[PDB]
This record gives C-alpha cells, structure tokens and sequence, in this order.
C-alpha cells in the first residue's frame, strides 16, 4: 500500500482556529497507522495525541497482538499521559483542553482494525457502498447518557451538552470531566478487507457529518480523480451546505491483493 496516494483536507471554516489535527505512517513493515483527532478547548490535547499516539502504538504492538486491545489500551494510556502533561503544565486551560480520537490500524493489508472516542468517523467504501467503522458518542445514545447520570454528571441543552459543556460522551483529555463519565475508553471495530475490490478508509470530523452523509462522501471517492481530490470536494461540499466548524478528511486508498 501506498502512502503517497493518501489524500487529506482541513478546513479552518468560520472558526477563529483549525484544531482538528490528522496523521498517517507505516509503524512496521506489517502495520499502517491513521488516524484523525479533533480537539477542543485548545489544540493541547488534540496535539498531545498526534505527537504521541504512534510510540504509544509501537510501543505496544510486540506486547499485545489483538489490536482492538492494544487500541484501547494505547487510548487509555495515553490520556494518563496527557493528564499529566496538563496537571504540570503552567497553562491551567489544558485542564479542559480535549480531543476525539479515530485511530486506524491495518496489519497484514487486510486486518483493518478502528478504535475512536468522541464524534469523528471512519468509515469504507467499497463499491461506492459506504460501511461505518465507528458509532457517535454524544449524549443522544442510551447507554452514554446512563452513564454519565450514573457517574454524577448531567445533560443540559440549547442541543445536548454533557455538564452544560462537552457535545460528546468519551474523549481523550477534558479532566474536570472525567469522573462524571467523560472516559477515554474507545469502541472499535475490526474487519478484514476484500481480496478483488479496491476499498478506501474515510476519516472525517464532525465538521463534515453535519452536512455530508458516508454514502454522498463514497460518491466523491468514487467519482474524483484521485483520494486528493476527493478529500477536498468533500471539505468543500460541507462549507457549502453550511458547515462553520473545522472540516477535515482523510481518504485512504487500500488495493486489493
Ligand atoms: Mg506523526
Ligand atoms: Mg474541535
Ligand atoms: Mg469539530
């Protein structure tokens, strides 16, 4: 697989700063890493997770082979660290400086293993058929608004906010929020890629959801030239429609051995 094909797309929109950050590499000869954090309250976290991340993630892969395993302890550990950082830090606004986290890793070529907190997405196309790898965390699902009423913490509104503060449920970072049930624990996703058909990895930040559906971006994937363009016209179709807040888009072309 070739890196130098990836196509990526971030924009500022009507914000007074781009926070949303993005990144991709080969860690090994065996293992491809990407991965998109759109952060909040400050860039600290959402930085602090792409300078780290990937030592975090190399640090473990001769330790844990189950990747969904290794993800989420890569998540947890590395919000230890960030919590650290922060404490120590002069700049107490890193206190509330966070971040969502949608790392991907693919093994072998065909093992595409995704972990995220937070509203980011992933997701594959393959034959213009979008298939999500990642579901929300926002104070709108069951299981998440238990949680966080089971912590201590409450919903408010004006649209749902967790403690009248954070539009999502999990993230990396958000340290006052923590014991009221903000956790950095991922969900993932693992599944093997197809033998015959070209798919391509979609990472996005909610910047692009709001107004972009996954089957409109697997059009654009499967109409622009290449992962370039299509990383673009997707950040620049979600301007269009309405989209103020930080777009990115990261689109990965996977060949099918
Ligand atoms: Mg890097
Ligand atoms: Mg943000
Ligand atoms: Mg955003």
């Amino acid at each position: 697989i070739s890196l130098e094909n990836v196509g990526c797309a971030s924009q500022i929109g009507k914000r007074k700063e781009n926070e949303d950050r993005f990144d991709f590499a080969q860690l090994t000869d065996e293992v491809l890493y990407f991965a998109v954090y759109d952060g909040h309250g400050g860039p600290a976290a959402a930085d602090f997770c792409h300078t780290h991340m990937e030592k975090c993630i190399m640090d473990l892969l001769p330790k844990e082979k189950n990747l969904e395993t290794l993800l989420t302890l890569a998540f947890l550990e590395i919000d230890k660290a960030f919590s650290s950082h922060a404490r120590l830090s002069a700049d107490a606004t890193l206190l509330t400086s966070g971040t969502t986290a949608t790392v991907a890793l693919l093994r072998d070529g065909i093992e595409l293993v995704v972990a995220s907190v937070g509203d980011s997405r992933a997701i594959l196309c393959r034959k213009g058929k979008p298939m999500k790898l990642t579901i929300d965390h926002t104070p709108e699902r069951k299981d998440e608004k238990e949680r966080i009423k089971k912590c201590g913490g409450f919903v408010a509104w004006n649209q749902p906010h967790v403690n009248g503060r954070l539009a999502m449920t999990r993230s990396i970072g958000d340290l006052d929020l923590k014991t009221s049930g903000v956790i950095a624990e991922p969900e993932t996703k693992r599944i093997k890629l197809h033998h015959a058909d070209d798919s391509f990895l979609v990472l996005t930040t909610d910047g692009i959801n709001f107004m972009v559906n996954s089957q409109e971006i697997c059009d654009f994937v499967n109409q622009c030239h290449d992962p370039n363009e299509a990383a673009h016209a997707v950040t620049e179709q979600a301007i269009q429609y309405g989209t103020e807040d930080n777009s990115t888009a990261v689109v990965v072309p996977f060949g099918a051995w």
